[PDB]
């Protein structure tokens, strides 16, 4: 009875549909209405809940959009929790830059990537990406961490014409929850 306001995905389901309503918003190029905050408010609220997992599409602004989702990472900075986040194909340049918080403090990126050991899965992951090649590689490693306290918050920059197709794209990255184990044992199949 109590604790029924938020469920495993009921909260995420409602905000995903409203965000898509602006994803294909009836906007004319003669007077395109900018609204980056439209999916910033819908998606940011879902992280305050618990299960971080939604869809977002950008209309204009590429450099400010990558730093914007990183503002969400600050909300985790105060909560004593680091998070792994990847921008579109522009993330490579961000690695040289973006030293205000992602210099190397995600969470299990220490021994699991360099020596084979495992790190306490308990981070939050959000991957904003126009290209889908970035979404699939991030998804494979994230699968192990998602078993514990992790989640996928992502945006996109190529769903303006096809958004539902992008959802299957992430699923094709190897992520598959069976019953006793997910796709953690499927590094490439």
């Amino acid at each position: 009875t109590s604790g029924i306001h938020v469920l495993d995905e009921l909260s995420v389901r409602a905000l995903s549909r409203d965000i898509m309503k602006q994803n294909r918003v009836t906007v004319h190029p003669e007077k395109s209405v900018p609204r980056t905050a439209g999916y910033s408010d819908a998606v940011s609220v879902l992280a305050q809940d618990r299960p971080s997992l939604a869809i977002v599409s950008g209309q204009g602004g590429a450099a400010g959009q990558r730093e914007r989702v990183a503002e969400l990472v600050m909300m985790a900075r105060e909560q004593g929790r680091e998070v792994q986040i990847i921008a579109a194909d522009r993330r490579s340049q961000m690695n040289m830059k973006q030293d205000e918080r992602l210099s190397g403090e995600l969470i299990t990126g220490r021994r699991q990537l360099l020596e084979g050991m495992a790190f306490t899965p308990g981070s939050t992951v959000i991957v904003d990406q126009g290209e889908k090649l970035s979404l699939k590689e991030t998804l494979t490693l994230l699968d192990g961490a998602a078993r514990h306290n992790v989640q996928v918050l992502i945006t996109d920059s190529g769903q303006r014409t096809g958004t539902g197709s992008a959802l299957m794209a992430m699923k094709d990255a190897g992520v598959n929850t069976y019953r006793w184990q997910g796709g953690e044992q499927r590094p490439a199949t």
